[PDB]
C-alpha cells in the first residue's frame, strides 16, 4: 500500500529489533543466523548505508559479537564485511577499535590470532586516525607483552605491512620497527626478530615503495649510527643485511661517493674503543665487547669483498694502530689478528704500495712479545704478499720459493722466535726453515754459501747468549729455541766441516749440566747425533792409534760432553771401518776401556746422562772388542766387580748410585715406593753390561768360581731376577745366566751353586714378587734341563721334587676348598716347569712310586682329574674347576704328565688307560668313528668372559632373539621371570600361555649361566605361534607383532598362576585421552592401556618434538569439530593424549614403516630422527600439563636401542643395551655378543640415527670416484629407557639341569679339541723315542720297549682316526709331525705293525678311500699315503700276514689300495694327486717294491685308467690331473726289457743296448708284460695320451726316450703325435712340444738320420713336418714359425749327426735359407739371438 509508509520503517525497524536479540541468544546456531541475515540484509543495502552504520553504533553490534564468537575462524570470517561495510562511511571509533584490542587481554591463542588476521585484513580500509590508533595501542601493548605476545606482535605487523597495497602505510610500519628495533628496554631475541621482520618487509615487496627509498632509508641507519648512542650494531647489520640483497656492485660506489662506510665506520670503531677505555682503567673488574668489535669486523670484511674498492692506508691507520696495537683486552688482539689474516687470503685488498707501507711501518714494529697464533698465519702472509711483490720471492706452486737473501721482514721474526711462547716459536721455525732450506733457480748453485753464512750467524747468536749466563732462565729457552732452529734447519737439508762448530757445542752442552738444564743436553746430544762425524775428531784418533801401534788424555780429557761424543763417534767408527780394530785393540783399546769403569775420578762433575751415555757406548766398544779377542787376558776381578755394581745401579733406575756400598741399594730394591723403575735407556745399559760381563767371563772363569763365596754375586742375580723391573731386562739377565752357567763355567760347581741360590728363593721370595719370577722360573727349568742332559748330578733332588708335590698338593687343596687359587698363573706355570725338571733326576722305580703306585703319592691321578680334566670326570660321571685354568699352565701340566710317562711303562700304562676310558672307550671299543666333517672345531664358540651368550639365527629370526636380549637385559625381568616355580580351547591356550612362560625361564636361565658363546633355541621356535598360526622360522616379521604377542602370553600366564601382571606394570603405560572444547567448558577424559609408544618419524626430527606432538594434540573444527554428547552439537575440540601411569621401564616404537599402494609393498622410512641419552617426560605428562597451565621420579635413562638393518621385506634385527655394573653399552647381533664404541655422539649419528648423507663410492680398480647421496637402512626401531628383584612382582594376588649338562658337554667338547692337547699328544707320542731303538746286536724290540710301542700305537690310533686328523689345520697342526710319530711307533715292530693294520685299515672297509680320496686336504692325503708306504715298506720282511679281505702286509695293503680304482677313484676328481704319489713313492724305494708292483699288473692298469676302459667306471671330473699316474707308468715301465721290439737299421747288424733303462738297476726286472706291449706299442692310445696331456713332465720324456730306442713303429707313431701337436695346437702351450721333439730327435740309435728326415721334411706328400708348419705359418700365426726355427736352430746346433743331413741335401738347405731370410725380414720390420745364431749354421 502506497499509504503505507512508516509502517514500512516500524516493520524494518522490528526486523533489526528481532535480529539484535537473535545475536543476543546464548545458542550459536541462532548468532550463526542472526549473523547470516546481517550479511545477507548489508549486501541488499528506503535503507542506505548510513542507517545500517549507526543502528550497529549505538547498539555496539560488534561488541556483542567479539566477546565470544571470535573463538571460531568462520565467524571472523563472516564478521569481517559487516566491519567492512561499517569503515567505508567512517561509522567505526576508537572505542570500538579498543575494544577489538581488547579481545587479545587474557584471550586463548586461538582468538588472538583470529583477532590478528581480521585486523591485517581490516587495515587496508581503516582511516588515518584508525590506524595510528592501532599502531600506539601496539605500542602499549609492546609495553607489557610477554614473549610469545611480542613474536605474535611482529607477526601481525609483518601481516599488516605485507597486506599494503599503497607503500604509504608501510612508513609508519618501518618507523614502528625501527623504534621496536632500536629500545634497549627488550631483549635480544625480539630484536633480531624484528630486524628479520624488517628485511624481509624490504625484499620481497619490492612490487612498488620499495626502491629508492633502500638508499633513504639506509641513510637513515647511517644517521643513525653516525651518533654514539648504542645505536651502531643493530643499524650496523641492517645495513649489512639489507646490502645483502640490494646495481649492486656500483651500490657501494655510490655509497662511496659523499656516504663512505669504511671510513666513518673506522671512525665509530676508534671513537668507541676509545670511550670504553675511558672507563676501563677503573672499571677493569669486569669481564669482555667480543659481541660489538668482531660485528663492526664482520661488517667490514662483507663489506669489502665484492666491491672491488682498495684499502686505503689512512683507514688502514687508524683501525690497525689504534684497535689492536693501542688496546685493553687480549681478545681485541685475537679479533684484529683474525682480521688481517681473512683479509688477505691469497688475494690482496689494500694494494702492493699501501702493503709495503704499513706492515714495515707498524706491523713488523710489534713487540713480538704480544703475539698469538692468528699472527702467525696473518705474519706469514705479509711475508708472502710483500715480498712476491717487490721481485724477491716466487710464489710457485705452494711454497713462496725463494729468489733473495736481504729479506725486510727476516729482520725481526728472528727477534719474533729469540723472544716468544712455546707455540709461536714453533710457528717461527717452521717458518725460517721453510724459507731457508729450499732454494730455487739464480741461487741453486750457491748451496754451500748460504748454508755456512746461515750456521755461523746462528751460532754467532748463540755465542752471544751463552757469554751473559757466565734473568738466567729465560736465555736457556732462547738457546733451546736456537738449537731447534739449527736441527730443524739440517732436518730439511738431507731430505760439520768447521771443527769450531763441534767444540762451542761441547762447551754448550757443558753447562747444560753445569746448572742443570734438560733441555740444553737433549737439544746438543740430538744436534750432535744428527751430523756426520768430525772430520778433525776421526783423523785425530786414528793417528793417535796409528802412532801408538808403532791415548788416556783423549778418553780422559777434562770436558764433560766432548768425552761422550767422543765415544759415540768411536762406536761409529767401529760399527759398521774394517782397519780401525787392529789400531785400536793395540794401542790402549781393551785396557783403557775397562779402566773406564773401574775408576774413581772418570768424570767428577758428571751428570745423570753422561755418565749413562758414556758407559753405554763403552760397553757396546767392549762388547765387539770382546768378541774379536775372543778368538786367542786383560781382565780381572775387578773388572767383573764394576760391571756388576754398573748393573746394580742401572737395573734400580738409579745408575749415580754406582759407587753405593751395595747395601743401599738392595734397600731401594725392597720396595721402596715403587719409584726405582729402570727408564726405557737403562734397560740397554744393563742388557750391554749383561752381554760385556757374559764375555769376560768366557775370557776368565775362575772369577765367578771365586765370587760365590762372597754375600754379594747372590743378592745380585737374586735382585736382576725378582726384585727387577723392565721385563726385557730380566729375560736378558736369564738368558745370558744361562749362557754363563753353560759355556763360561767351564765346570760343574757354578751349575750347583746357580741351582743352589734359586731353589732357597722359591718361599721366601719368588712368592713375595709373584709376577717377575717368568725368568727365575725359566732358569731354573733350563738349568736343570741342562744338567741332566750334560750327566750332571744335583745333589738334593729327591728332597726338592717332595717339597714340589707338596706344594701342587696344598695348590690343589686350596682350588678344591675354595674354587680359587691363593697364588697367581706365573708361580703355577713355574711350579710345574720346576717338577718336570725335577723329575728327569729319578730311576724308574721312581717316577713310578710317585704317580701309579699304590702308596704312593699318586700325582698322575690328582694330576688328570684335579688339574687338566676335572670337567671330563663330571662328564664322565653324567654319562653313567681346574687348577690348570690359563693355556700355558695346561701345557705346564701337559708338560708334567709326559715327564712322569717316559722311561716308565707303569705310568704310560695308567695315563693311556685313563685317557681312553674318558674319550676313546664310547666308539673306539672295536672300530674308529668319524666325525664326518673334515675341518672341525666345536661350532659353539668360548664365550669371552666380559661379554655374554647370544643366540642361534636360523636366517630369519632376528626379531626374536633381538627382543629376547633385550627383555632379559632388564633386571627386573630377568629376576623375576627366572624365581617363578612350579611352570612345569580356554585349557590349551592356558597350557600355552604356561608354556611360554617355562621357555623364556629356561632361555634366561641359560643367558645367566651358560658357557657356550651362543644358545640355539629349539623350544622357543617349536613353541611360540603368532596370534595362533605356527611360526615360520624362515619368515621375516615385524618385531612388535611378537613383542606384542609374547607379552601378551606372558602376562596370560602369570595371571593364570596367580602371579601379577609383571610386563604390564614396569613396560606397560596408560594414556589420558583429553577432550577440551573451545566454546563450552565441557571436559572429556579417559583411560587407554599400552605398552608400547608410537611416535611419528617422517614430520619429526627428533624425539622431543614427537613428544610434544602428543601434549599439542590434534585441533577438530568445521566439518571434523567434536561433536559432544552433552551440548548435542558440534565445537571445537583440541584431542590430546597424555600419560598417566609412567612405567618404571618405557618403550617407545619408531613408526619407520608403511605401505606403499603404487608398489603394492610394505616400505622402510629412513628419516632423520634424534634421542637423547636422557629423557624429560614430566612436562609430557599429566601433571606437568596441570602444572604448566595451572589446573615417582619422571626422568628415564636410554638402555636398548633395537635397531633395523634391511628391506621392509627382509632386514635383519639387533640391538645395542648397557649392561647394570657398578664400575657399559654391547653389541648384540645373533650369537655374537662384543664390544662397541658407541658411546660418542658422532658413532650414534653413524649408526642408529639413521638420515640421509652424501656418500663416497670407490669403483673401477680404485681409478674412478664419485659421489652419491646414500640412505642409511641401517637405523634405530625401538627405544628402551630405564627411570632411576621386587618383591610385588612375586607376591602372589589371586631347573638349572640342561644348564649344566650343556656346559659340562661344551667343556669337555673344548678340551678333546683344544690346541695345548694336541701338543700334548705329539709329545707323549713321540716321548720314549729312544727307548724304542732296537738293542745294536738285534733286530726286535726289548719287552719293555715292546709294551711301550704297543700302548703308543693303541691310543695314536684311537686319538688320530676318531678326533685327530679331522681337526683343521690350526689345532691339529701340519699332520706331517703326526706321520712322523707315527712312523717313530710303527717301526722296529711286527707284532704293532700286524695290530696297527688290521685293527685301523682293514676293520673299517672305508679308511683308504676317506683318507686318500675323500678328504679335502692335500696335507692329510699326503700323511696318510706316506704312512701306507712307511707300512708296506717295512712289512715285507715280516711273514705272511693273514688275509683282511703267501701273502704279505704289503700284498694286503696294495690290494687293498688298488681296490680303490674298481668304483672309488672315479668319483674323486680334483683329488687324485696323492693317490697316484702313493703309488709313485713305494716304487722308489727298491728293486723289491718295483718287482711287487709290477707282479700286480699296475703299470698295465694305470695305462688303462686315464684311457677309460679301467676296472670300473671313467672319472667323471673331466679336468683330472694324472701326472703322478703316468708317472708311475714310467717309472715302472722303464725297469722292463723292450729288446724283443728292436730294429737296427741295418740288415744283420744287432740292436744296440738301451741306455735310456732304470738307472742304479743293475739288470732289467722282467720282459716287458704283454697286455703293456698291447697298450705302449700294438695300440697308439696311451701315447697320444701321455703327448698331448704330459707335457713339460720329466717322466713322459723318459719314458718316451726309452721306447722309441731302436723302434721305427713307436719312433714313426711319436714323431707322428709331436707333429700334428706342433701343427694344431695353441702357441701358448708350443714350447713343451717342441722341446719334447728336441729331445726325441737327439736319441742317438742307428734310426736317428730316418727321425731327422721324417721330422724336417715328414711324411711323403702329407704338406706336415716342422718346414711344412713354417710354410703355413709364413703369413699368419709367425709365432709357431719362429718357435719351430728355434727349435731346428737347437737342433743343428746341438747334434752333430743333424748338421750332416743339413750339409749334404741341397732341398733342405734352401728351405732352411728360405726361413731364415723370413726371420731376418721379419725381425727387420731371444728372437734377436736365435736369428744371430740362424745363419751362423747357413753355408
Amino acid at each position: 500500500v502506497p499509504g503505507q509508509e512508516e509502517t514500512v520503517k516500524n516493520l524494518e525497524i522490528f526486523r533489526l529489533k528481532m535480529i539484535l536479540r537473535l545475536l543476543q541468544i546464548s545458542s550459536f546456531n541462532g548468532k550463526m543466523n542472526a549473523l547470516n541475515e546481517v550479511n545477507k540484509v548489508i549486501s541488499s543495502v528506503w535503507l542506505t548505508a548510513e542507517r545500517m552504520a549507526e543502528w550497529i553504533q549505538q547498539n555496539n553490534i560488534l561488541s556483542i559479537v567479539l566477546r565470544d564468537s571470535l573463538h571460531q575462524p568462520q565467524y571472523v570470517e563472516k564478521l569481517e564485511k559487516i566491519l567492512r561495510f561499517v569503515i567505508k562511511e567512517k561509522a567505526l571509533t576508537l572505542q570500538d577499535l579498543d575494544n577489538i584490542w581488547a579481545a587479545q587481554a587474557g584471550k586463548h591463542e586461538a582468538i588472538v590470532k583470529n583477532v590478528h588476521d581480521l585486523l591485517a585484513k581490516l587495515a587496508w580500509d581503516f582511516s588515518p586516525e584508525q590506524l595510528d590508533h592501532l599502531f600506539d595501542c601496539f605500542k602499549a601493548s609492546w609495553t607489557n607483552a610477554s614473549k610469545k605476545q611480542r613474536e605474535k606482535l611482529l607477526e601481525l605487523i609483518r601481516r599488516l605491512a605485507e597486506d599494503d597495497k599503497d607503500g604509504v602505510m608501510a612508513h609508519k610500519v618501518l618507523n614502528l620497527l625501527w623504534n621496536l628495533a632500536h629500545s634497549d628496554d627488550v631483549p635480544v631475541d625480539i630484536m633480531d626478530l624484528a630486524l628479520s621482520a624488517h628485511i624481509k618487509i624490504l625484499d620481497y615487496s619490492c612490487s612498488q615503495d620499495r626502491d629508492t627509498q633502500k638508499i633513504q632509508w639506509i641513510d637513515r641507519f647511517i644517521e643513525e649510527l653516525r651518533t654514539n648512542d648504542k645505536w651502531v650494531i643493530p643499524a650496523l647489520k641492517q645495513i649489512r643485511e639489507i646490502c645483502s640483497l640490494f646495481y649492486r656492485h656500483d651500490l657501494i660506489n655510490q655509497l662511496q661517493h659523499n656516504h663512505a662506510l669504511v671510513t666513518l665506520v673506522a671512525e665509530n670503531l676508534a671513537t668507541y674503543m676509545e670511550s670504553m677505555r675511558l672507563y676501563a682503567r677503573d672499571h677493569e673488574d669486569y669481564d669482555p665487547h667480543v659481541q660489538e668489535v668482531q660485528e663492526r669486523l664482520n661488517f667490514l670484511r662483507f663489506l669489502l669483498k665484492d666491491g672491488q674498492l682498495w684499502l686505503c692506508a689512512p683507514q688502514a691507520k687508524q683501525i690497525w694502530k689504534c684497535l689492536a696495537e693501542n688496546a685493553v683486552y687480549l681478545c681485541d688482539r685475537e679479533a684484529c689478528f683474525k682480521w688481517y689474516s681473512k683479509l688477505m687470503g691469497d688475494e690482496p685488498d689494500l694494494d702492493p704500495d699501501i702493503n709495503k707501507d704499513f706492515f714495515e711501518s707498524n706491523v713488523l714494529q710489534l713487540d713480538p712479545s704480544l703475539l698469538t697464533e692468528n699472527g702467525m698465519k696473518c705474519f706469514e702472509r705479509f711475508f708472502k704478499a710483500v715480498n712476491c711483490r717487490e721481485g724477491k720471492l716466487v710464489a710457485k706452486r705452494r711454497a713462496y720459493m725463494m729468489d733473495d737473501l736481504e729479506l725486510i721482514g727476516l729482520d725481526y721474526l728472528w727477534r719474533v722466535v729469540i723472544q716468544s711462547n712455546d707455540d709461536i716459536a714453533s710457528r717461527a721455525i717452521d717458518l725460517l726453515k721453510e724459507i731457508y732450506t729450499n732454494l730455487g733457480p739464480r741461487l741453486q748453485v750457491n748451496q754451500v754459501v748460504i748454508h755456512e753464512d746461515f750456521i755461523q750467524s746462528c751460532f754467532d747468536r748463540l755465542k752471544a747468549s751463552y757469554d751473559t749466563l757466565c734473568c738466567a732462565r729465560q736465555e736457556a729457552v732462547r738457546m733451546v729455541r736456537v738449537l731447534t732452529v739449527l736441527r730443524e734447519y739440517i732436518n730439511e737439508c738431507d731430505s760439520s766441516l768447521h771443527p769450531r762448530y763441534i767444540s762451542f757445542l761441547w762447551q754448550v752442552a757443558d753447562l747444560g749440566s753445569s746448572l742443570n738444564m734438560p733441555p740444553l743436553r737433549d737439544g746438543a746430544r740430538v744436534l750432535m747425533k744428527l751430523m756426520p762425524p768430525d772430520s778433525t775428531t776421526i783423523e785425530k784418533l786414528r793417528a793417535i792409534c796409528l802412532d801408538h801401534a808403532k791415548l788416556d788424555s783423549l778418553f780422559f780429557g777434562p770436558s764433560a760432553s766432548q768425552v761422550l761424543y767422543l765415544t759415540e763417534v768411536v762406536y761409529a767408527l767401529l760399527m759398521p771401518s774394517s782397519d780401525f780394530q787392529f789400531h785400536f785393540l793395540k794401542s790402549g783399546g781393551l785396557p783403557l776401556v775397562l779402566s773406564m769403569l773401574t775408576r774413581n775420578n772418570f768424570l767428577p762433575n758428571a751428570d745423570m746422562e753422561t755418565r749413562r751415555g758414556a758407559y753405554l757406548n763403552a760397553l757396546k766398544i767392549a762388547k765387539l772388542l770382546l768378541t774379536a779377542i775372543g778368538y786367542g787376558y786383560m781382565p780381572d776381578i775387578c773388572v767383573i766387580r764394576a760391571i756388576q755394581k754398573i748393573i746394580w745401579a742401572s737395573g734400580c733406575g738409579s745408575l749415580q748410585l754406582v759407587f753405593s756400598p751395595n747395601e743401599e741399594i738392595t734397600k731401594i730394591y725392597e720396595k721402596t715406593n715403587a719409584g726405582n723403575e729402570p727408564d726405557l735407556e737403562d734397560e740397554q745399559v744393563c742388557c750391554e753390561a749383561l752381554e760385556v760381563m757374559t764375555l769376560c767371563f768366557a775370557l776368565i772363569p775362575t772369577a765367578l768360581d771365586a765370587l760365590s763365596k762372597e754375600k754379594a754375586w747372590q743378592t745380585f742375580i737374586i735382585d736382576l731376577l725378582l726384585h727387577c723391573h723392565s721385563k726385557t731386562v730380566r729375560q736378558v739377565a736369564q738368558e745370558q745366566f744361562f749362557l754363563m752357567c753353560t759355556r763360561c763355567c767351564m765346570g760343574h760347581r757354578p751349575l750347583l751353586f746357580f741351582i743352589t741360590l734359586l731353589f732357597t728363593v722359591l718361599g721366601s721370595t719368588a712368592r713375595e714378587r709373584a709376577k717377575h719370577s717368568g725368568d727365575y722360573f725359566t732358569l731354573l727349568r733350563h738349568l736343570l734341563n741342562y744338567a741332566y742332559n750334560s750327566n750332571i748330578n744335583v745333589p738334593n733332588a729327591e728332597v726338592l721334587l717332595n717339597n714340589e708335590i707338596d706344594w701342587l698338593k696344598r695348590i690343589r687343596d686350596d682350588v678344591k676348598r675354595t674354587g680359587e687359587t691363593g697364588i697367581e698363573e706365573t708361580i703355577l706355570e713355574g711350579h710345574l716347569g720346576v717338577t718336570k725338571e725335577l723329575l728327569a733326576f729319578q730311576t724308574s722305580e721312581k717316577k713310578f712310586h710317585i704317580g701309579c703306585e699304590k702308596g704312593g703319592a699318586n700325582l698322575i691321578k690328582e694330576l688328570i682329574d684335579d688339574f687338566i680334566f676335572p670337567a671330563s670326570n663330571v662328564y664322565l660321571q653324567y654319562m653313567r674347576i681346574p687348577v690348570c685354568g690359563s693355556p700355558p699352565t695346561i701345557n705346564a701340566g701337559f708338560e708334567l704328565l709326559v715327564a712322569l710317562a717316559v722311561g716308565c711303562v707303569r705310568n704310560l700304562k695308567q695315563i693311556v688307560d685313563s685317557l681312553t676310558e674318558m674319550y676313546y672307550i664310547g666308539t673306539a671299543i672295536t672300530t674308529c668313528e668319524a666325525l664326518t666333517e673334515w675341518e672341525y672345531l666345536p661350532p659353539v664358540g668360548p664365550r669371552p668372559p666380559k661379554g655374554f651368550v647370544g643366540l642361534k639365527n636360523a636366517g630369519a629370526t632376528c626379531y626374536m632373539n633381538s627382543v629376547i636380549q633385550q627383555l632379559y637385559m632388564i633386571p627386573s625381568i630377568r629376576n623375576g621371570i627366572l624365581a617363578i616355580e612350579g611352570t612345569g580351547k580356554t585349557e590349551d591356550r592356558k597350557e600355552y600361555n604356561i608354556g611360554v612362560l617355562r621357555h623364556l625361564q629356561v632361555i634366561f636361565g641359560h643367558l645367566a649361566a651358560s658357557r657356550l658363546q651362543y644358545y640355539v633355541p629349539r623350544g622357543f621356535w617349536k613353541q611360540f605361534r603368532l596370534w595362533g598360526e605356527p611360526v615360520n622360522l624362515r619368515e621375516q616379521h615385524d618385531a612388535l607383532e611378537f613383542f606384542n604377542s609374547l607379552v601378551d602370553s606372558l602376562d596370560e600366564a602369570l595371571k593364570a598362576l596367580g602371579h601379577p601382571a609383571m610386563l604390564s606394570k614396569v613396560l606397560g603405560g596408560s594414556f589420558a585421552d583429553q577432550k577440551i572444547c573451545q566454546g563450552c567448558p565441557h571436559r572429556y577424559e579417559c583411560e587407554e592401556s599400552f605398552t608400547t609408544l608410537n611416535v611419528d618419524i617422517r614430520n619429526h626430527q627428533n624425539l622431543l618434538d614427537s613428544l610434544e606432538q602428543y601434549v599439542k594434540g590434534d585441533l577438530l573444527e568445521g566439518a571434523n569439530a567434536y561433536h559432544c554428547e552433552k551440548c548435542n552439537k558440534k565445537v571445537d575440540t583440541v584431542k590430546r593424549l597424555l600419560i598417566k601411569k609412567l612405567p618404571p621401564v618405557l618403550a617407545i616404537q619408531l613408526k619407520r614403516f608403511d605401505y606403499d599402494w603404487e608398489r603394492e609393498c610394505a616400505i622402510k622410512f629412513n628419516d632423520y630422527f634424534e634421542f637423547p641419552r636422557e629423557l624429560d617426560m614430566e612436562p609430557y605428562t599429566v601433571a606437568g600439563v596441570a602444572k604448566l597451565e595451572g589446573d615417582g621420579s619422571t626422568k628415564y635413562r636410554l638402555v636398548g636401542v633395537l635397531v633395523h638393518s634391511g628391506q621392509a621385506s627382509g632386514g635383519h634385527y639387533y640391538s645395542y643395551i648397557i649392561q647394570r655394573n657398578g664400575g657399559r653399552w654391547y653389541k648384540f647381533d645373533d650369537g655374537d655378543v662384543t664390544e662397541c664404541k658407541m658411546d660418542d655422539d658422532e658413532e650414534m649419528k653413524n649408526q642408529c640415527f639413521g638420515g640421509e648423507y652424501m656418500g663416497e663410492v670407490f669403483d673401477h680398480m680404485m681409478k674412478r670416484m664419485s659421489y652419491r647421496r646414500q640412505k642409511r637402512w641401517w637405523n634405530a626401531y625401538i627405544l628402551f629407557y630405564e627411570r632411576m628383584q621386587d618383591d610385588e612382582l612375586i607376591r602372589y594376588i589371586s631347573i638349572e639341569r640342561s644348564v649344566r649338562k650343556q656346559n659340562v658337554q661344551f667343556m669337555h667338547n673344548r678340551m678333546q679339541y683344544s690346541m695345548e692337547y694336541f701338543q700334548f699328544m705329539k709329545k707323549l707320542l713321540t716321548c720314549n723315542g729312544v727307548y724304542l731303538n732296537p738293542p745294536p746286536g738285534q733286530d726286535h724290540l726289548l719287552p719293555e720297549a715292546e709294551e711301550i710301542t704297543m700302548i703308543s700305537i693303541q691310543l695314536a690310533a684311537r686319538f688320530l682316526f676318531t678326533t685327530g686328523f679331522h681337526t683343521k689345520k690350526v689345532v691339529r697342526g701340519s699332520a706331517s709331525d703326526w706321520y712322523d710319530a707315527l712312523c717313530i711307533l710303527l717301526r722296529h715292530s711286527k707284532n704293532v705293525r700286524f695290530w696297527f693294520a688290521h685293527n685301523v685299515l682293514f676293520n673299517v672297509s672305508n679308511r683308504f678311500s676317506e683318507y686318500l680320496l675323500e678328504c679335502p686336504s692335500a696335507e692329510v692325503r699326503g700323511a696318510f699315503a706316506k704312512l701306507i708306504v712307511f707300512i708296506a715298506h717295512f712289512s715285507l720282511q715280516d711273514g705272511p700276514c693273514p688275509s683282511p679281505f703267501n701273502l704279505s702286509l704289503s700284498d694286503h695293503l696294495l690290494r687293498a689300495v688298488l681296490n680303490l680304482l674298481r668304483r672309488e677313484v672315479s668319483e674323486h676328481g680334483r683329488h687324485l694327486q696323492q693317490y697316484f704319489n702313493l703309488f709313485v713313492m713305494y716304487a722308489n724305494l727298491g728293486v723289491a717294491e718295483k718287482t711287487q708292483l709290477l707282479k700286480l699288473s699296475v703299470p698295465a692298469t694305470f695305462m688303462l685308467v686315464s684311457l677309460d676302459e679301467g676296472p670300473g667306471p671313467p672319472i667323471k671330473y673331466q679336468y683330472a690331473e694324472l701326472g703322478k699316474l703316468y708317472s708311475v707308468v714310467s717309472q715302472l715301465i722303464r725297469c722292463c726289457n723292450v729288446s724283443s721290439r728292436m730294429q737296427s737299421s741295418i740288415n744283420g747288424n744287432p740292436p744296440l743296448p738301451n741306455p735310456f733303462g732304470d738307472p742304479n738297476l743293475s739288470q732289467p726286472i722282467m720282459p716287458i708284460q704283454q697286455n703293456v706291449a698291447d697298450i705302449l706299442f700294438v695300440r697308439t692310445s696311451y701315447v697320444k695320451k701321455i703327448i698331448e696331456d704330459c707335457s713339460n713332465s720329466e717322466e713322459t720324456v723318459k719314458l718316451l726316450r726309452f721306447c722309441c730306442w731302436e723302434n721305427p713303429q713307436f719312433s714313426s707313431t711319436v714323431l707322428s703325435e709331436l707333429l700334428w701337436q706342433v701343427a694344431y695346437s695353441y702357441t701358448y702351450e708350443l714350447r713343451p712340444y717342441l722341446d719334447l721333439l728336441l729331445q726325441i730327435l737327439l736319441i742317438e740309435d742307428s734310426w736317428q738320420t730316418h727321425r731327422i728326415h721324417n721330422a724336417l721334411k715328414g711324411i711323403p706328400d702329407d704338406r706336415d713336418g716342422l718346414f711344412d708348419t713354417i710354410q703355413r705359418s709364413k703369413n699368419h700365426y709367425q709365432k709357431r714359425a719362429y718357435q719351430c726355427i728355434k727349435c731346428m736352430v737347437a737342433l743343428f746346433s746341438n747334434c752333430p749327426v743333424a748338421y750332416q743331413i743339413l750339409q749334404g741335401n741341397g732341398d733342405l738347405k734352401r728351405k732352411w735359407t728360405w726361413a731364415v731370410e723370413w726371420l731376418g725380414d721379419e725381425l727387420e720390420r731371444s728372437a734377436r739371438m736365435t736369428l744371430a745364431k740362424a745363419c751362423e749354421l747357413c753355408p
